[PDB]
């Protein structure tokens, strides 16, 4: 229903969470290595163009996440087979992949001004969650 | 703004990641004893939590010690359980709110739902099968939730 792409992860512990997110909501998971972890519906890719270039998703639905020149996840409409792109716990995405999302593109959490980053597997569950809410609970209940 | 209470919490990480959630959001946060691990100030710092973060957090000894110190409003505190629930979005959220929360093995004790009007009991939609959603998770959809439906107030 919705993809959710993670950039080279770092914490084994957060994609866990994730892929057990991604079970309970009907989510599909993607990997962008390297990877910070061994790790014996989900698909590990090799770097972004190797990934671009196997699942070519639609530019204008997929979004990243990012503090900036973004706005607020929760303006925006979601349809499903969206694609939301997240980056490492530290680092977040980088700049250079950032370069490759148009504006409109570009999302964050609302969030106390500050602060420290939220847990990624909690920021992933958020994010889909909200999305599912617009796209009525489908397939769930 | 909102309050999360975590009843007999027993993995770790979770409680730090609804610590950070609850800095991040503006949450109170209330566990309730026992629980799982020791929490220390020491320990939270080196699971790279602030001391902002934890510092104004309260802990209870019991169920009854909880109600006795904080008198929630029952109409304002909602248990989430499978059993004799309604949808969570399926509810108006006000600021002031309580969400309670069981151990992430068993959830909250039948015992305790007993306490809980049908109206004050909520889910998180889910596929049905299966295996819960993560504790920590489960927190931070529904503070973003009733955050949503407040206006994010405060927020960005």
């Amino acid at each position: 229903m919705f993809n959710v792409v993670l950039v080279e992860p770092e914490i084994p512990p957060n994609t866990g969470n994730v892929i057990r997110l991604c079970a309970n909501t009907g989510a599909r998971l993607h990997l962008i290595e390297p990877l910070g972890f061994p790790l014996d519906q989900m698909r590990v890719h090799r770097d972004w163009d190797a990934f671009v270039a196997a699942e070519a998703p639609d530019p204008a639905r997929m979004f990243a996440f990012t503090t900036r020149g973004s706005g607020r996840f929760h303006d925006r409409a979601f349809e499903p087979g969206d694609w939301f792109v997240f980056g490492a716990e530290t680092r977040g995405l980088a700049p250079a992949l950032v370069d490759r999302f148009a504006p409109e593109q570009r999302v964050r959490l609302p969030m106390r001004p500050g602060n420290r980053s939220l847990n990624l597997s909690n920021t992933v569950a958020v994010v889909v969650f909200e999305a599912w809410r617009q796209a009525g609970f489908e397939g769930g209940a």
